[PDB]
């Protein structure tokens, strides 16, 4: 079993300033890669969905991980934008446009009452109540994303247990043999987010990557840290 304070990942940080997070669940031991940025607050990009689905589900914005939204014809920029979604496909391809209508619907007050609630971060939504996680006024630091998503995942929030469940569902990437990779991605200006938790046989942990590149990078980097301690195989 993964020592994780044995832990060195420098060869992944290589071509690119980052940081790395990883904590056991079972064992308390968590790891921390460039303390520094750790701990500096930064816009959670798409990373501001996993709490934006558990606010929208708890006070009936939207109703599962189902709820359609129709398309409104706008082509935008992916093309996995431009189709009808849901609260759960909207978080897979991360289509801003969906948590915009959502958030709208859950409203500034709400909004305010529950960030506070959760502790997210700066829970300054002084940029707009659609815009404020997008390169605006909420940041967090990736320290406080592995709190938040270790809570999520021990179900330590004030959400009904079945939202938190549901939410939780939404998030996963890979069903592989031996372990079920969970997380949720963020990117913009040359700053990606990886945020999630794994489990085994046995184990589980929660990691949170921060790297000056894609949030794509950021999920290869965090997949590539875990493969190289057996935690990801087939």
């Amino acid at each position: 079993s993964v020592n994780v304070s044995k832990l060195n990942v420098d060869e992944f940080f290589k071509d690119r300033d980052g940081t790395f997070i990883l904590h056991d669940v079972q064992k308390d031991k968590t790891f921390i890669y460039n303390e520094s940025r750790a701990k500096e607050r930064q816009t959670p990009q798409s990373t501001f969905k996993v709490p934006n689905a558990l606010i929208g589900l708890q006070v009936k914005a939207v109703r599962d991980e189902y709820d359609v939204k129709r398309w409104d014809g706008t082509e935008r920029e992916f093309e996995s934008w431009n189709r009808d979604h849901t609260l759960g496909s909207a978080m897979r391809d991360s289509v801003i446009w969906y948590y915009q209508a959502m958030a709208r619907d859950i409203g500034e007050d709400r909004m305010k009452d529950w960030l506070h609630r959760i502790s997210y971060g700066n829970e300054d939504i002084s940029g707009g109540i659609d815009q404020f996680w997008l390169q605006s006024s909420l940041k967090i630091s990736p320290l406080e994303e592995k709190d938040f998503i270790e809570h999520l995942y021990k179900e330590d929030l004030p959400f009904d247990k079945p939202i938190m469940k549901t939410v939780k569902r939404m998030m996963i990437q890979e069903e592989g043999d031996h372990y079920t990779l969970y997380g949720k991605t963020g990117t913009d200006y040359g700053l990606g987010w990886f945020v999630g938790f794994i489990t085994t046989d046995n184990h589980s942990y929660i990691f949170v990557t921060n790297v000056d590149a894609s949030g794509t990078a950021a999920k290869n980097i965090t997949t590539d840290i875990l493969k190289k301690y057996h935690l990801i195989t087939n």
